[PDB]
């Protein structure tokens, strides 16, 4: 199946559309970069807020599999890339921009809310307009969380909450590889697929641990409280108060450990590719340490 990623620039793009060319996947990448097309990719010329445009393209190079890292204040511009994929009614996945939590599940303060109340309309657009779709609820990239926003502190660590409450960490490139790997498996048809890599479930404190490792010393820890985190999302600055809020509901409310995936609808990465190790966050954090 021919392969068009939405968003290939972005920093979740960049990751999916190198997987996909990796997996020997025939890729069309869309413009509005270099080693994308030194490694194979097919570059084509559009926006997927313009439907008729999107309409032509899917037709023309016959695509099958459709992925979209749109970012978050671009999320509304998929309404008119659903109704060009129900149009030519070819599409055999759809990936929206999704690439985070459950949506349906958490419930982030504003304006976080925000982002979820429209991923959610599109979801619900997606599934009345009866397109195949996969959901990527693949929890935090493996960085260091900082609540607006590379490198992890070399000062001190603001440790939020009791530092005690657990998220899941995901190399970039494991997002790329393993997203990829679901767009054509009957087992994620009309599923979300949930990242649970069970040596990367770590809180904060255990974050710090693995860089005090890293760095080959200690830094102080002090304390950003949940009120701290409310006043900064309180704030509604776009996008830094979004990420504070988003913060709250990992670190302070627990949204990415909170809920069972045992139900029809809900499948994990580690238990669909067995034997398939995710990179350590131990892994992760040695290569930053190469600057
Ligand atoms: N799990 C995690 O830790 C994280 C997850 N997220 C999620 O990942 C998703 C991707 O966001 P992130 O990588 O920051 O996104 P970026 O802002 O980094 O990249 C967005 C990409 O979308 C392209 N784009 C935007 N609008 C259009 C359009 N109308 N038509 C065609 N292309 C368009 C942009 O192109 P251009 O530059 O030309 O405008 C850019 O390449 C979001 O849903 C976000 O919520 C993102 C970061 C952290």
């Amino acid at each position: 199946g021919r392969v068009l990623i939405a968003g290939a620039t972005g920093f979740i793009g960049q990751f999916v559309a190198t997987a996909s060319l990796d997996a020997h996947r025939p890729t069309y990448i869309l413009a509005r970069f270099k080693a994308l097309e030194d490694k194979g990719a097919i570059i084509v010329y559009g926006l997927i807020n313009e439907q008729e445009a999107m309409e032509k393209i899917l037709k023309e190079h016959e695509i099958d599999i459709v992925v979209s890292t749109v970012g978050g204040e671009s999320i509304l511009d998929q309404i008119a890339l659903v109704k060009a994929m129900k149009a030519v009614g070819t599409i055999k996945r759809f990936l929206p921009s999704e690439f985070g939590h459950d949506v349906n599940r958490a419930d982030p303060v504003e304006p976080g809310l925000n982002m979820y109340r429209e991923k959610r309309r599109v979801r619900q657009l997606v599934e009345e307009s009866g397109i195949p779709f996969t959901y990527i609820c693949c929890n935090s990239i493996a960085s260091w969380p900082y609540y607006n926003n590379v490198l992890p502190p070399t000062d001190f660590f603001q440790i939020y909450g009791d530092g005690n409450v657990k998220a899941y960490f995901v190399a970039g490139t494991d997002i790329g590889k393993f997203t990829m790997k679901t767009v054509d498996d009957v087992r994620t048809l009309n599923k979300s697929v949930h990242f649970r890599p069970s040596c990367n479930c770590l809180n904060i404190n255990e974050l710090a641990s693995v860089w005090e490792k890293k760095i080959g010393r200690t830094l102080p820890r002090v304390t950003v409280t949940e009120d701290d985190l409310l006043a900064a999302a309180g704030e509604n600055i776009i996008p830094q108060s979004v990420v504070a809020a988003f913060t709250h509901d990992i670190f302070i409310k627990g949204c990415q450990v909170n809920f069972s995936i045992d139900g029809p609808e809900d499948v994990e990465v580690t238990t669909l590719y067995p034997e398939d190790s995710f990179r350590t966050v131990e892994e992760c954090f040695g290569e930053y340490i190469v600057k």
